[PDB]
């Protein structure tokens, strides 16, 4: 596009840096826009994100990196009576009467179980040492995963990022860097190893774990689901489903530590960790720029002839500081008011595991602000951000009085 020429020379580096500045100019210069170095057009606004997610002529695809590490049918990226059977299969524990039930002995021991490895120490890492922790290991235990220990979990979800968002293309649209798939493959194949002997088990076996019932329900008698129809799905939870949630609760609490007479009032009455948690999400999106949807039909958007056939990333981190929608969005605000926002997605593809994420993030920031109400941010270490297709903290230092 003529008057975007410069988009041409934004580089993938300076999009995982910081993609505020460029997705800034997007918002004003072209809320839908193709981007060279992703080979794909952009949604950056709240308006055309919302518009091209609950559309009628559009429908769910994969991202070019999303294809490559996932396959196929990964949840995220199919569609019709496919989209239909894998949401029927992962909803049944996702149901909010369903978390109500159990939801609290599930996370509050295991919040409580890091918490004790540090909670005398005067000083933590929190992103390493609780959040994500606390996220992996609720969710492993819940998926059957008890034997598959936290650090490995984050582990898996760290090269699965890295493979999902290796999204750089050259000059004649190939991927510029076909190498960096190579680490996804290797995590994959290790995941294989371990979760095999599991199906294996659960398929003679059923049992109360999720997975057992993504094999069992809703198949005829002694049938089960085939694991190469789950598996892409597994993948996509053990990337986003592992770790977003402990994002989101690092980024509230930077958001918090940057808002010191807020984070005191929420210590001081914990009923306003939810409202905290939601300004988190749409101040630094978890799920930054990772999903996408076709056109099935021409099009017109925010001024744009598409094709059918086009396929549009939803950068919902970019939606989440739309100035058209908010007063100051960069800055984080507990009192802002409860607008909708874009953080879990939107249409038939948005976030199946909303309820469950949003509690396991409200016990995880309870149970650290009851074990240390005196939390303060070390000011030396600078929280860096990292990511454009996932975004959070990369470490979160922290000190306090013991
Ligand atoms: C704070 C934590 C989380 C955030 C911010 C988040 C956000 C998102 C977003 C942005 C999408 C894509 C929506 C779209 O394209 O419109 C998504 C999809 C999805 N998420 Fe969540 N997620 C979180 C945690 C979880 C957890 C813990 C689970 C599982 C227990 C989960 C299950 C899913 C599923 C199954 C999908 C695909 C839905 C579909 O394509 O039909 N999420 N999530
Ligand atoms: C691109 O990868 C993903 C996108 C959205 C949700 C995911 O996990 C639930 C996920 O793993």
């Amino acid at each position: 596009r003529p008057d975007l020429a410069w988009l041409d020379e934004v580089t993938m580096t300076q999009l995982e840096r910081n993609p505020y500045e460029v997705y800034e100019r997007l918002r004003a210069e072209a809320p839908l826009a193709f981007v060279p170095v992703l080979g794909s057009y952009v949604a950056s606004t709240a308006e055309v994100c919302r518009e091209v997610a609950t559309s009628p002529d559009f429908e769910a695809v994969i991202t070019p990196a999303g294809g490559r590490t996932f396959g196929h049918p990964a949840i995220i990226g199919v569609n019709g009576d496919i989209h239909a059977d894998l949401r029927s299969m992962v909803e049944p524990a996702l149901q909010p009467a369903e978390v109500d039930r159990w939801i609290d002995d599930l996370v509050r021991p295991i919040a409580r179980r890091y918490l004790e490895r540090f909670e005398n120490d005067g000083h933590a890492e929190l992103v390493a040492q609780y959040c994500e922790p606390v996220s992996v290991r609720s969710l492993g235990d819940l998926l059957g995963l008890q034997e598959v220990d936290s650090d490995k979990l984050r582990e898996w979800f760290a090269k699965l990022n890295r493979s999902h968002t290796n999204a750089a293309v050259d000059e004649n649209g190939e991927f510029a860097n076909p190498e960096g798939f190579a680490e996804g493959d290797q995590a994959k194949a290790e995941i294989r190893a371990v979760v095999d002997p599991l199906i294996d088990k659960w398929i003679e076996h059923p049992d109360d774990s999720a997975i057992s019932h993504w094999l069992h329900d809703g198949m005829p008698p002694g049938q089960t689901r085939d694991r190469e129809y789950i598996y892409p799905t597994i993948y996509v939870y053990l990337l986003g489903a592992m770790q977003e949630p402990g994002h989101g609760m690092a980024s509230t609490l930077v958001g918090l530590f940057s808002r010191p007479e807020q984070l005191e009032e929420v210590v001081d009455d914990p009923t306003l960790i939810p409202r905290a948690i939601a300004e988190g999400l749409r101040w630094t999106s978890p799920i930054w720029s990772a999903t996408a949807r076709i056109s099935t039909k021409p099009v017109t958007i925010a001024g744009v002839d598409l094709p059918a056939g086009t396929p549009v990333m939803l950068s919902y981190g970019s939606a989440n500081h739309d100035t058209g929608k908010y007063e100051a969005p960069s800055q984080y605000d507990l009192h802002r008011p409860p607008l909708p926002h874009l953080a879990f997605g939107a249409g038939n593809h948005a976030c199946a595991g909303i309820y469950f994420a949003n509690h396991v993030m409200r016990i995880a920031l309870e149970e650290l602000f009851e074990a240390i109400p005196n939390l303060e941010r070390d000011t030396r270490e600078g929280v860096e951000f990292w990511g454009w297709g996932f975004r959070g903290p990369t470490s979160l230092h922290v000190t306090w009085e013991v």
